């Protein structure tokens, strides 16, 4: 159970007037997604993303610290 979303690494992009193609990597698998330029403004090669069920790009921001047990 769990492990239902997939994080992908941006390895490349191709930019045209009205569309940006991102090349995304999950392990040894490659996916392509095409978005509008305003959706690509914050993403570059080396960034990580999650694409949700609606096709929305979600930007991986990092981890949150948890150094202390709280129960």
């Amino acid at each position: 159970s769990g492990d239902r979303t997939r994080e992908l690494k941006v390895i490349d992009y191709r930019e045209y007037d009205n569309t940006v193609y991102f090349i995304l990597r999950d392990g040894d698998k490659i996916y392509t997604i095409e978005v509008s330029p305003e959706e690509a403004k914050k993403l570059k090669p080396g960034d990580w993303v999650i694409v949700n069920e609606d096709g929305k790009l979600l930007h991986v921001q990092g981890s949150l610290e948890h150094h202390h047990h709280h129960h």
